[PDB]
């Protein structure tokens, strides 16, 4: 498969906040069309990425990483002069590096992993009304080397939602058996979950995938994951299972009694699928 | 100690989904004996299972398990065809690898670890019913080599009870000092619970166990876990600290308030405890 | 850097168990001086800690640790006759082990990590009254060797509070650019927090400090922490992202709205912060 190359470019963004229908509010690549979640930002470890934010709200708003390299003037908070007013722009800027030794001779971790972007600003200082009304998205950044997917899909558990829908609304994931799939998975609001795919499991370390015959770590299908926790994974979907309709959804029973559940659909190479 | 032989052996068990007194239900190893939990089921990386489920419940109800490969035949839900029927039959299939290298060259990681069955389609089709009153089991795969222990002692946080008692009426785990004791720990329902051992602690890695002086993993005594959560653990009781009355618990005020503790009681070889 | 020497040394503490204004209840180092939380113990693995408990409210209390290893005598519990009466003393006494293999062959950790005591017994058996009041401390275990700090900090998550504080009267946490700060984040009562921190990261292992390039763990800025998880990690204070008022908080969005946040400021050396 495809590795990532060393990382050390300099990357433009613009991302526009617009109005979403019912309320909501998404950030979005090109003007009328935000998506929830945002667009997916990936990156590998050494690039800077230079985001112009268009503000096209009705209200002060923000961006903020977790993770990434940023000074006080990206930090996407009112207390750091550090928001946009409606109508207007403004250039947050986000650095990485690679892990490497210090002079005093102790290791700095990279900045690789799976993170997330979201409103620091609308509704409270805390960005609770923007998050609610979908203001947030997927951030990967990649480690030399690291192993590419074939797809990539973003599930964020907001309250009691997938990407802010419930009931049979929620994101269907289409994969051929065998394609190198990727789960990000961010959580948000007010609740913890535990997030859960049917016929698939992955390693609890930074990529998801076992690192060699001395890596320890639990390998787990399940995991607890609350308000802005991020981690993700890499399957084989079908691997070991074959194709079909695989559930994911939060294994809180109630909330997957209340629609936060959804489909895997992993597909023979020609479209078929049991079920 | 004993260690797991290398797996790879095809094994034949049957269930029996049981009504229970006081509108509980049961997984049982002979007809008239379902235990809460369900009985624990021990297999080694490449073994298969199959598993006749007889259902005398008076509802269709499942059998769905975490971590094991089973294609979609065996997901054990309405939605993939896997239910049986009041007084019928039917065969689970689960199968089980150890890691390896695939032919693109990365990692496939093996099945082995802390993991568990419940039912899927009792009361919601997310098994909410069936887990509530009862429906639930341990499983473990070993790795070629694992150390194996002595005692196996089965932990559920289900909603605010363990393995559905509160009050005194938890179970007591009894051992003698020295033994290897295993603790297998899953948490159902709606609820996010903490669980803590007084006088004994483990790694947070696969098999709770260090692995090498190179083991990094944290050494705990208290771990959050939240529904259909598993992991579990290896200890020697008393090491450091002696025989008595070593509470566990639920770390949750209101919960251990509320009966969500029992006693871990290490006992000297002639059966004496302080206290 | 200074690093832990070998450990070996027994240690005599003495607290005293006061009361504080306002109905409140903190261990303390000298009568009159009891703080919210308890003063900071650390030790190296190999340690004794002989420490006399000296109790000045009201009612029967009690010294419970977490990690380390102590028999049932110091177990803290009325259950095992090890709480202290008003006007009493008591000693607790609390060993340590480093890591090192068994006559059988297999590895038993030592007792290095972020750990905490608190009280076990004001209010209910399980000391309800007394943590929600402030009986609550740190413990930190080196491993010989391990990297040592120039500033520790305590975040202790307490129902909807940091520190029994919340609102504008959080504590403020203060470093110069550059300086090894050390983290320790300890959760009690009935709630469920995320711990996070603009501006900083740390790995997911024992020490929170990347052990070299072959450290598999997770990178995050986010923690899932419920009641008696206790972590800890170092960072270098605005190692890539500079001086600032880099908030702390718990990012469940209703809690950080309800004052569950403050702030880490980091200075550059003459004092100086952007803001
Ligand atoms: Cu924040
Ligand atoms: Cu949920
Ligand atoms: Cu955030
Ligand atoms: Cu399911
Ligand atoms: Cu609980
Ligand atoms: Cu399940
Ligand atoms: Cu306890
Ligand atoms: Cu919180
Ligand atoms: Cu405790």
């Amino acid at each position: 498969p495809a590795a990532a190359d060393k990382g050390g470019d300099v990357r433009n963004l613009t991302l526009y906040m617009e109005k979403l229908p019912n309320g909501e509010m998404g950030y979005g690549l090109r003007p009328g069309e935000a998506t929830i979640p945002g667009p997916l930002i990936e990156l590998t470890e050494g690039d800077t990425m230079n985001i112009e934010v268009v503000n096209n709200l009705d209200v002060a708003a923000s961006l903020h990483v977790h993770g990434l390299d940023y000074d006080v003037a990206s930090d996407g908070t009112k207390m750091n002069d550090s928001v946009v007013q409606p109508g207007e722009r403004r250039t947050y800027v986000w650095r990485t590096h690679a892990p490497g030794k210090r002079h005093d001779g102790t290791w700095e971790a990279g900045s690789a992993g799976y993170w997330h972007y979201h409103d620091h600003n609308v509704g409270t200082e805390h960005g609770t009304g923007g998050i609610k009304k979908g203001l947030y998205g997927p951030v990967v950044v990649r480690r030399k080397g690291d192993v590419l997917p074939d797809k990539q899909f973003t599930v964020v558990f907001n309250d009691m939602t997938i990407n802010n829908r419930t009931a049979p609304n929620t994101p269907m994931f289409k994969a051929v058996r065998g394609e190198r799939v990727e789960f990000i998975v961010i959580t948000h609001g007010d609740f913890f979950h535990t997030f859960h795919v049917h016929g698939h499991r992955w390693v609890d370390n930074r990529t998801g995938i076992l690192e060699g015959p001395q890596d320890v770590s639990r390998v787990i299908d399940t995991k607890t994951t609350g308000p802005a926790d991020s981690f993700g994974f890499q399957v084989i979907a079908g691997e070991r299972v074959g194709a079909g309709h695989w559930m994911y959804h939060c294994h809180v029973q109630s909330h997957s009694d209340m629609g936060m559940s959804g489909v895997f659909m992993v597909t023979e190479a020609d479209g078929s699928v049991p079920g």
